[PDB]
């Protein structure tokens, strides 16, 4: 109830985002479209890629309860006994910074048009080694001209408000964002707590941009665009089709604090070149 139109947002966002790259995806492929989502969580990106007409998903978390989750929503998609097609699936329990997802896949020589990591990344820079693992999972498969796409933590945003504020701790009614401690932001292993309403659910870390940025060109992959939920929605939002989906959607005007969540965010996509 508190953070509904937020979480609405969020899958309007993930929407037109995939949307979006799945068109630039078939205006090259248009058949065999291989997909990896990686933290894939519990789902609800399945009936994302099932809009957009998916030939394969490999969803993968590092949470074997996730992972065992999503894989039954799938199946409830899946055992309609209606006419329409669904995706290929995969289900792959794995730590995506410290394994690698190639030994695990059903076919190790597997590639991807596009790889999904939604608020997801940043869990990864806890060290190099594992920020560049996870960069290594997504974007090693893409064959070229594939997407990389996701969203993280702005850092010019989120140390903005921690230097503003008199505490380690800043936030509204609606979040509290804990950083352990103020003005030392280390590329790798900088640490915070990200606390929705509710729990605090597992710590975060620190992703500087032109870091992952940097970091993604080891695997080949050039930046396509890099822009704030702010950015994003003013643009995305001139398209009238877009509009009526985010007021069927019912996300849109929020509260000024849910409004203040969003921003901290920003969706980023990179493409692998020959
Ligand atoms: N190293 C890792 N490997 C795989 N998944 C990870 C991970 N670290 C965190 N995650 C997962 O990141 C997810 C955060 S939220 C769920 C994101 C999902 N794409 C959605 O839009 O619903 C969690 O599922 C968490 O288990």
């Amino acid at each position: 109830s508190r953070i509904f139109y937020l979480r609405n947002f969020n899958n309007w966002m993930k929407s037109v985002l995939i949307g979006e790259f799945l068109e630039k995806v078939r205006q090259k492929k248009k058949r065999d479209i291989t997909v990896l989502d990686l933290g894939c969580g519990k789902g609800g990106d399945l009936l994302k890629w099932k809009k957009g007409r998916i030939n394969k998903l490999v969803c993968t978390d590092i949470a074997d309860v996730s992972v065992k989750q999503c894989q039954q929503r799938y199946e409830d998609m899946k055992n309609r006994r209606d006419s329409e097609y669904i995706f290929s699936a995969e289900f792959i329990t794995a730590d995506s910074s410290k394994e690698l997802l190639i030994d695990k896949f059903r076919d190790p020589q597997m590639c991807f048009d596009i790889c999904s990591c939604q608020f997801v990344c940043h869990y990864s820079f806890e060290s190099y080694e594992q920020a560049d693992m996870m960069l290594r999972n997504a974007c090693e498969r893409l064959s070229p001209g594939g997407y990389f796409i996701g969203t993280t933590p702005n850092s010019f945003e989120l140390i903005r408000r921690l230097e503003a504020s008199e505490t380690e701790s800043f936030g509204n009614e609606i979040y509290t964002v804990k950083f352990q401690k103020k003005g030392d932001y280390p590329l790798f292993g900088c640490k915070y707590d990200f606390n929705l309403e509710g729990v605090v659910d597992v710590p975060e870390f620190l992703v500087y941009f032109p870091l992952l940025n940097e970091m993604a060109k080891k695997y080949n992959m050039k930046l396509v665009y890099k822009k704030t939920f702010l950015e994003f929605y003013e643009e995305k939002i001139k398209n009238n089709e877009n509009k009526m989906l985010l007021k069927r959607m019912q996300g849109g005007s929020g509260s000024k604090s849910e409004w203040e969540a969003t921003s901290i965010y920003l969706v980023f996509a990179f493409e692998k070149q020959q």
